[PDB]
């Protein structure tokens, strides 16, 4: 049973329109080589030079478009009205996911702890200082925690980064993002985490933080390239 | 300025959800007082034409119900094809037809709403009747698969229309109005619904309903970013209480869609 016949004509939406276009290129040439090499009828699709009106010639689609079109619902919604299955976040996760108020509201209102704010787009934010984390998805599931300024080990305790594990986890839920994504934290003087914001299509880039984290649980980048795409089967 | 001004616009309709019938009445009925005003209106329903030809018009006005409509996909494909809309762009509508979203988002802007439990159908059913009391509201989820169960509280709904952001006179749900509530008690509840039509993002027209219960309190119930444009629809007859023709209430709505 060959990825060929399996995943059918691929498209790999990258590049796009936002301010990110440069990493999305990136990002997209790194799956696209990667999808190739499994075998799997994978094609480059830049939506900015391409109009979206001929995705209906694919059967299935791997994002790695990264902001306004791509990690918004924008995207998204084109993919559902012309029937075709995708990777990672529907409509409602990503319009939310791209919206740090928003995303703050959804998660003050599942009790979930975040930084107080206030109404200024740029917003006005409470102060916290500690050092930051990320979590990255795959599968639905948190993959091992990374430390922001290497990266692991992050520098929690076992149970401490596990407790990080399942916060983030119902964070990813309670959002409604699926797939695969990361979660940013914080860790305050106390221990305490704060939730920071959500990235539904991260980079794929060779200095990206999720092959990084997968790759510590023993996915190649292809592999981790193939599972992502696995989320378009029903 | 002479009805130049909007050029080619489609008026969505019809679609691909269980709402079908009511949003090809809702678009009949704007398409016409459209060509009344002397728009260059024209029929588009997205599940006989590819959306692909929306390329060949200038805007459009959505009223499509339901899935597709109502949920964040159509907007999607015309923010992609750079066409302005009417109503609510791809956040507002993907939350509004979400009923657990809805009430994550006005509990988290400190706005009144029921108590409810996501029903895993397997989440043990002691601590949900524990937490909520009986009687209690299950109901689905984005269609009013997934399904939510709700605290139950007895009182009289309501519906504030929204028209250029703006609440519009309320109207009691069983004519309508008079609501039932006193001059100062109606601006209340307006103000109220205002701010949770503006915590969701919502923009341009819509339908907030509340709900009062036997204490004198307003309760949030949910939220429609498309509503119905059918003779019997509450929106038209909320815009008339304040002296909107239909055919006046249609231009004004689709005048959103410029700078």
């Amino acid at each position: 049973m060959s990825n060929a016949t399996k995943f059918g004509k691929v498209a790999v939406l990258l590049g796009g329109k936002s301010a990110e276009r440069a990493v999305s290129l990136d990002s997209g040439q790194a799956v696209l080589d990667a999808l190739l090499r499994s075998g799997v009828q994978a094609e480059a699709f830049d939506p900015q030079d391409r109009s979206v009106t001929e995705l209906v010639n694919y059967d299935r689609a791997f994002i790695v478009l990264h902001g306004r079109g791509g990690e918004d619902g924008q995207i998204q919604g084109v993919l559902e009205w012309l029937n075709i299955p995708y990777t990672g976040t529907g409509v409602q996760g990503s319009a939310i996911g791209m919206d740090k108020v928003k995303t703050k509201q959804i998660w003050q209102g599942s009790d979930l702890p975040t930084a107080p704010y206030r109404i200024i787009v740029v917003m006005a934010e409470k102060w916290i200082t500690g050092r930051e984390f990320t979590i990255s998805f795959l599968n639905g599931q948190p993959l091992p925690v990374i430390r922001l300024q290497y990266g692991i080990p992050c520098g929690l305790s076992e149970t401490e980064e596990k407790k990080l594990q399942a916060l983030c986890l119902r964070a990813f839920q309670a959002v409604g993002a699926e797939g695969w994504g990361r979660i940013d934290a914080m860790q305050d003087e106390q221990g305490n985490f704060w939730l920071l914001e959500v990235n539904t299509v991260p980079g794929m880039t060779s200095h990206s933080l999720v092959p990084k984290a997968a790759k510590a649980v023993g996915y190649s980048f292809d592999e981790l390239c193939v599972a992502i795409l696995e989320q378009t089967l029903e």
